[PDB]
């Protein structure tokens, strides 16, 4: 069951409009982990709205919701194991000043609001975004040639 | 109407096998070309008949079926002028050993049956091919950053 | 002689805008080709009119010398054996729906007029290319350590 | 301003030597900083000895001198928001050995001495810099197709 | 003598499989290290039982070597100043999941039992695996053209 | 049609350049099974049956020898080295992205497979070679 860990990566408006699509997936797909969902969308506010649901009320909250709305996301759901929090070490910290070089964030970012790309912040966060933006018909499953020198038996 | 031009681009099972998706993405990405629609999916045969519907009843039509069956491809559709034909040049000739050193096919591929991805032969072939895979819904529309300096005014 | 060939080679504003410098820097640097002058320049009219002299006149003349000051570029010389027409091959066609993929126009463009890269189409436009945008005291002299590995 | 900060990133004898004058400038240009001046050059000792001003003294001086003459370098000005600071991070600690994968010094060098590239280590160090190897007329204003993606809405704009 | 400091590199056999042995000699190579041994091998299980005799004993030893006698490794030797240590960092931690992104390990692995690559620990082991893997006359003298820009004399 | 193998040598010039993990790219990006791989610093006498001013050069600095298997891997493998002359060659080739001068062009590749079988057996002992299967061969190969 381990292996089978999910979470749920966005590239975000600007990641999009930067040309950053490639080189979100090249750091999942080049580590090993496994792509089991895959969409561009324009989502609508309230899409989004409960996606960000633990900010609502706050005063940026209103502001957050039009930029998400300002171009289309991609995206994603990756599986392996501790990709939840392995994915969110490559994507740097929250904030791109604080992120180390190697990262997508340290490398390509400047401003927080401008960070290219979302992940999960836990298992049952991810649980809850899959199911937002995917249905399960749309989660494809598969097995890499590769999963035995991916991972030990 | 000649930036509206569009193409489908698939990443064959073997692609995503291969971890070549975030290669073929950025060959598109990096040129200027405008991604417009993407998604991961596991067609049925019936759809991939159709796709395939100018080489049904050649002996080697039903192999081919069930290898693209095999595994999930990756569906996108990107946009700009001339990007069948470019698509096209990029992705290399349809045969692997016939492809020339940095092409896709060329780069990546030896097998003609295993030449990771399938771009559109021609626009008619593309506005079918479209259609097929996506519905209108799933084309995203948005404006590029960038237009300005990847095309002349 | 042979090997103190060189070029002219200039990022055009939509190369600089789209982040394609160091891409361009890169075709030349990695083939063992050597650097002499660089420098990030927003010339005036007057300067890009003597450059496209021969097209003055033309109706989109106006809008070419516009164009071509609204943002800058980044001025090259490189040297090397053959430099010149090495340096075109590496570009790619100058319409990029004509340059292979592999080629710095096939990967990165699609419009004549947004076709990021300009290299001299010779030896002879070079010569006057690189005196027109670089002063002789701009050029660097030196010897690259690689020198004996990339020349026989 | 604090988008308008400005850092000196200046590739040394044995980066060019080494052929990474591309990869300094890529750091910088992915990250969506905005290249406002460049220059290949061979400076005289005089204007090196001013750069290292406050190293004067020190028995390793003239050979440092010595060394920075001994082949051209590339001289850059770089602009964005805390550039000077995420300028230093992206090329690693001065020396190479203490330097992370990731960053220059530690992807390409060994040596401190032998470290391929200079970057500001303050603001004013930067001002003081920019002035030394850039004239003002060399200094290439510009606003990028991609600032409204790289940056949110700047704060106290008048 | 501190820039004549060895350490011994060995791309594991999942580093084989999965197409990284380019990318690890890369590491190396782009550092300014230099390599002075090299060679693809099928190791007996004897070499392998000295090359690992830290680790006889525990219950994990007979499916370790069964492992890394599954498939090729890549043996190599680089020299430079503190190469052991710098070699060790460019790999990561032992354990993928601890490595950070820019490391050998925390871009391309997710399982500590296929971490893809090996480093010496210590000059002494070092020393140590060189002459366990390579003869002195598999140890290739010369000088690089751009030593005098790597290193200060 | 699958075993054929070709021999591929970074020359002198390729290893000071620091290009061995490029030319090792090429081929394993491309799906080709690398079988041999050793640097050596080879001597006069089999680099005289190799070739049967160039012997000085070659004897310069190490080279780094592989062998690697594949469909069509000889004419491939040409392919992607680019033409023997770098001036010649086109982007996207080794020689085409690297190389000025014929007498510096990195790297040598099989011009056949009767050479190829020579300059395998001459440049590595039969103990040398690495047989393998790898996890992608059902995805780089039809059936």
């Amino acid at each position: 069951a381990k292996q089978q860990e999910r979470t749920y990566i966005m590239v975000k408006p600007d990641g999009v409009q930067r040309g950053l699509v490639s080189e979100v997936i090249r750091r999942f797909e080049q580590r090993g982990y496994k792509l089991v969902a895959l969409k561009m969308k324009s989502p609508d506010a309230t899409l989004l709205e409960e996606h960000y649901a633990d900010l609502k009320g706050k005063p940026f909250f209103p502001g957050l919701i039009s930029y998400m709305t300002s171009g289309p996301v991609v995206c994603m759901v990756w599986e392996g194991t501790d990709v939840v929090k392995q994915g969110r070490r490559m994507l740097g910290e929250t904030r791109p000043l604080e992120s180390n070089p190697g990262t997508l964030r340290g490398d390509f970012c400047i401003d927080v609001g401008r960070n290219i790309v979302h992940g999960s912040d836990s298992v049952e966060s991810a649980n809850k975004e899959i199911s937002l933006w995917f249905t399960p018909e749309e989660i494809c499953e598969w097995t890499s040639a590769q999963h035995k020198w991916v991972y030990e038996q």
